[PDB]
């Protein structure tokens, strides 16, 4: 009977009660403790680690992790939930808790060893503990490399671009480690303190300026036996991982969508010209019902997803799916929102610029989605 213009589909009645009372607390947490800071941390690259405690104590930090391990042990819509409230502030804030979720308690959880389990689960829910994932270097093709020696394995390699790395405590970190007769990449878990191992941090960085970001070297780093993770091999390990991560970036894009949407709104509100306000032109009337239309489908189709998840249906590609049409569409919106701003950074309206260039890396974290589908509807590989 009444129209809901911020939320047309009413995506708020699809949800079960916990669930909302997590996207609330999300809320709650997002605009109360880091929407104050993003500004200035976004401006100067201010490192806040203080960040992880303070997530991980509202059960923000592995979602989906089971209460055993410290997690809330909550679903993957939960999880999606949480991404949007935070993403809403910043992508960069949205990517040091994606990271701490999908690419360190999850491959853990979903590989490691009951002592990995025991020993690491628990103090990264609580954020007590910051973990980051080395995998990208300066992923079949990847060129770290760990030996076999008395005691365990000795590593060597760099990891380029890892969110957290100069403050983690924790490092899941993949290599080739050739053993019978398969080289294969294998996942291992290292320590801040140890021994040819160190973390550098980048700084000047264009996008995701409020995210802290740095390097892995490793020089004949040592890894104790029971740090490497049994019970995976191959791309299947960090496709797991990456594939849960996206399904987050799926939902947390569509939250700065939102942001620049509405202060899009808001702006051609309060601007007025030839006598009328902005929002009389047709043209912006045009630009808005299009911003509200893909964030109003693109919502309904990550809850699908997350149901089809939460009960075991879904394969990996509807995540390819959603992945690209979220940050796809969330970057078209953030550039037709920056696109009507007539000024130049001094305004509030500004904070589009920063979702803009946050998204504009997002996107670039080579379009192997479509080549996935692609692939799925035809048999064929291009990729
Ligand atoms: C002419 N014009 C219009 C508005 N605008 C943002 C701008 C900004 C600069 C340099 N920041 C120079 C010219 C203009």
């Amino acid at each position: 009977a009444t129209f809901h213009w911020d939320d047309p589909l009413l995506l708020d009645q699809q949800l079960a009660d916990d669930e909302r009372m997590v996207r609330d607390a999300a809320h709650a947490y997002a605009q109360g403790k880091l929407a104050p800071r993003v500004t200035e941390a976004f401006r100067h690259e201010t490192t806040d680690a203080a960040i992880f405690r303070e997530m991980g104590e509202i059960g923000l930090l592995g979602p989906t992790i089971p209460e055993q391990y410290g997690g809330p042990g909550l679903d993957y819509v939960s999880y999606g939930l949480i991404a949007r409230e935070v993403e809403r502030v910043d992508s960069g804030y949205r990517s040091m808790m994606s990271v701490q979720s999908s690419l360190v308690m999850v491959p853990i959880f979903e590989f490691g060893s009951d002592a990995q389990k025991e020993k690491y689960l628990p103090k990264l829910a609580t954020g007590e503990w910051i973990g980051c994932f080395g995998l990208t270097e300066p992923p079949g093709s990847m060129v770290t490399r760990a030996r076999k020696v008395p005691g365990g394995y000795s590593l060597s390699g760099s990891k380029m671009w890892i969110t957290n790395s100069p403050i983690a405590d924790v490092f899941v970190v993949w290599a080739k480690l050739d053993e019978d007769g398969r080289d294969e990449i294998r996942g291992f878990i290292l320590e801040k303190g140890c021994k040819g191992l160190s973390a550098p941090a980048i700084h000047g960085k264009v996008g995701l300026r409020a995210s802290i970001t740095g390097e892995i070297v490793l020089d004949e780093a040592f890894v104790p036996e029971e740090n490497i993770l049994p019970h995976v091999k191959g791309l299947r390990g960090p496709f797991t991982c990456l594939n849960s991560a996206r399904y987050g970036i799926a939902w947390g894009a569509l939250g700065a969508a939102e942001s620049c949407w509405h202060i899009a709104r808001q702006y051609v509100l309060d601007r007025k010209q030839f006598g009328r306000p902005l929002a009389a032109n047709q043209l912006i009337q045009k630009k808005l019902a299009d911003m509200q239309t893909e964030i109003t489908l693109g919502l309904q189709g990550v809850l699908r997803l997350g149901r089809m998840k939460d009960e075991g249906t879904a394969a990996v590609e509807i995540t390819s799916i959603m992945k690209r049409n979220s940050c796809g569409k969330a970057l078209d919106i953030a550039r037709l929102a920056r696109d009507m701003l007539g000024g130049n950074g001094i305004s509030d309206e500004f904070g589009v610029a920063r979702h803009l260039v946050n998204l504009e890396v997002v996107n670039t974290y080579h379009d192997i989605h479509a080549l996935i589908l692609g692939r799925a509807q035809t048999g064929i590989q291009a990729f």
